[PDB]
């Protein structure tokens, strides 16, 4: 579903885990960690992930930021290369939406500071998604990350 959209400098600086998407991408990919550095108003970074075909891998990335849109470019796989709009941004999480080749009709992505986001964060994420006409129950999550015992 297309949202109804509503970025300070340096807000994506740091380590993030991409644990939730709509539609779900986590049958094709897992364990996505990102590290972003700020370069004035842009970012350059590393993503690491597990791939069924490549195993544990890394990508160099550039975020070229232009108001509320940005263009994500990766070095060696172009399937997630797109303009992304920021839907929500917080201390603990950020949400963006784009239309890469992997998901031409729309891909929403939630990145979190924590590896296993708790109820404190998940309640904010849900309210955030409702303010932009999306709904958390249509998101899939990274069920290969162990976040609970048994
Ligand atoms: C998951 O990602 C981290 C890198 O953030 C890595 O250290 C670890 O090996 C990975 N686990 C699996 C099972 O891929
Ligand atoms: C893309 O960039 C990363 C990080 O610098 C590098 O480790 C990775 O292997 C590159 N991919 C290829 C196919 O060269
Ligand atoms: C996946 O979802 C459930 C709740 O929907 C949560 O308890 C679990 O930790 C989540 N996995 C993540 C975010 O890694």
């Amino acid at each position: 579903k297309e949202p109804c959209p509503p970025l300070t400098p340096r807000a994506l600086v740091g380590k993030w885990y991409l644990r939730t998407t709509s539609p779900d991408i986590f049958k094709q990919v897992s364990n996505i960690t990102e590290f972003y550095s700020a370069h004035g108003n842009d970012y350059y970074g590393t993503v690491t992930d597990y791939s069924p075909e490549y195993g544990l891998e890394a990508h160099r990335v550039n975020l070229t930021v232009s108001g509320r849109t940005l263009k994500f470019y990766m070095n060696d796989t172009h399937e997630y290369d797109s303009k992304y709009e920021i839907l929500a941004v917080d201390k603990d999480y950020f949400i963006f939406y784009g239309h890469p080749p992997a998901a031409p009709s729309g891909l929403a992505l939630i990145h979190y500071r924590q590896s296993c986001p708790k109820e404190d964060v998940i309640k904010r994420v849900k309210k955030a998604l409702k303010n932009v006409c999306l709904d958390y129950k249509y998101f899939g999550n990274d069920t290969s990350v162990p976040c609970h015992y048994v």
